[PDB]
DNA sequence: TCGCACCGGTGCG
DNA sequence: TCGCACCGGTGCG
């Protein structure tokens, strides 16, 4: 009944008046730093809204806002990912992949990844494209997990699996994106996965424009470098079921390929997964990567 | 202070308990029967909300939840821009265009408002993206407003502008995608707009994403009927400053114009507009359509 | 100071 | 019954 000593809610100081943040790391280590969580995620996601709601109860405080939890949950859900994505390549004895969790564009912009070589084609693309009197660029949100391909990567540091949620675990999972900075070579990356608490109408054709987006930067590189047989496929996973409706706005063309009556068209997400518990993230790393 | 008596809010059962709903029409015709809003969006977006938190609070209501007003403002600023482009063609006299309010694509698909010969063209199009192992869609959100020019579509009861806001004066300017259903020629829709109250850098490329979609559909008519000429633009309009980064996002390049070094890339989204006020609406109507 | 990217809770047909 | 499309309120660097 130890609430009232817990750290997953901190008070801080805004015009005179005592405000409330919820911790969502703290919260996570507070309830997994015996074991990573097991079962479903969709109910964990609720275990650790109601822990931290329990927590401010106790304490005497307001209850978080509908955003606030918003925010956290899309937390939760990430680092949940991240971590059986380590320990998935880890008890495959996968040494030749990695599977990354990616911070947001202005921390680490995901084409930082590539090598000069890449990084200059893109340059040449980027550059020619602002070159007009109308200015046009690539824009979009960092793919939330990459996959990629290349044995130089993998270092032993890699193959000891996370049991436990600490600080300290966290982070290494968390800035893992670091080690590869300037390493890859444009078709080492082989696919990417957007991630959702769930989906809406909206929310869920940021999917396909990302996918789109992606695709674009990749048709590119197929072409500077002339080799058909390269790809980039890019996935979105819901911890929701995922409606039939869903499904068909997640078929939707990457519009570049559609162009001509004879081209192969191509989706811009090439699969949806619903996550209902962990070994489902087992399952989809499967079919990604094999 | 007869607040008591508003219908602005509407109690209902649900589980054995009484609910709260916010009624958004209702509060736009208790607070403009005697006059159409004018002065600043934002303001008058706030003094709705401010209404209905009265109405609620003087009743002895629990007051409706932050996702209840997102949805609720998303309305008032979408019929305020309606009516808005209603009065405009006739102030202006434009005898040939009409700016359309569209409702959700189950209510009525846009692909609804062109001719026979056009709709082939589509479905054409449509049923050769599924014939392939893997099957791909063209799915997006309905465009907010249409922007049509066609002499013979016009008729004398939209000439008629509207001053006040009644129950009959919204739902003939949120019924009159009814009048063109079949009978528009593809090069007649000319422009579409996305309208948003607020962006969020996630929210912002959905406005990308529609664009890009549409202008689509649009270079395969371009291509079926052989006419370089005809052009589509597609817009975006938030009730707030527009910021760099919101700029700079929805420069993003309608993808399948960004295929070879020598074709002229286009932008998804053509341009942004800040809407600080009703002026502001009369001045963006006039870059779209001259 | 603000830009990034997160997602639930609606009103309505 | 649910699918559509709406958008604010965050935690953090
Ligand atoms: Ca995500
Ligand atoms: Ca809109
Ligand atoms: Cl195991
Ligand atoms: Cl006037």
């Amino acid at each position: 009944t130890n609430l009232t000593n817990s750290n997953c809610v901190e008070e801080y100081k805004e015009n005179g008046k005592t405000k409330i943040r919820i911790k969502p790391f703290n919260a996570l280590i507070e309830l997994y730093h015996h074991q990573t969580p097991t079962g479903s995620i969709k109910e964990n996601l609720d275990k650790l809204e109601n822990y931290v709601k329990d927590v401010v109860k106790a304490k005497g405080l307001a209850i978080p806002t509908s955003g606030a939890f918003s925010n956290t949950r899309g937390t939760w859900f990430e680092v949940m990912i991240a971590i059986q994505s380590w320990n998935y390549r880890v008890k495959r004895e996968l040494n030749d992949y990695l599977i990354i969790k990616m911070p947001n564009v202005k921390t680490f912009d995901f084409r930082k990844i590539f090598d000069n070589e890449t990084r200059e084609k893109l340059h040449q693309l980027e550059k020619s494209l602002l070159t007009h009197k109308q200015q046009v660029r690539l824009i979009t949100s960092n793919p939330d997990l990459l996959i990629i391909r290349q044995k130089d990567l993998i270092k032993s540091e890699y193959n000891l699996p996370i049991n436990k949620l600490t600080h300290e675990n966290i982070d290494v999972a968390l800035t893992l994106f670091k080690d590869i900075e300037g390493k890859c070579k444009w078709d080492s990356l082989v696919a990417g996965v957007g991630l959702k608490t769930s989906l809406r109408p909206d929310r869920r054709l940021q999917l396909v424009h990302e996918g789109n987006i992606l695709k674009s930067l990749f048709a590119h590189l197929k072409m500077a470098y002339w080799n058909p047989k390269a790809e980039f496929k890019y996935y979105g996973a819901s911890s929701e079921p995922v409606s039939k409706a869903d499904d068909d706005a997640l078929q939707t063309a990457a519009t570049h390929t559609i162009v001509n009556v004879n081209s192969t068209p191509e989706r811009a997400v090439d699969d949806i997964f619903s996550l209902t518990s962990f070994e489902d993230i087992d399952k989809m790393l499967d079919q990604i990567i094999k």
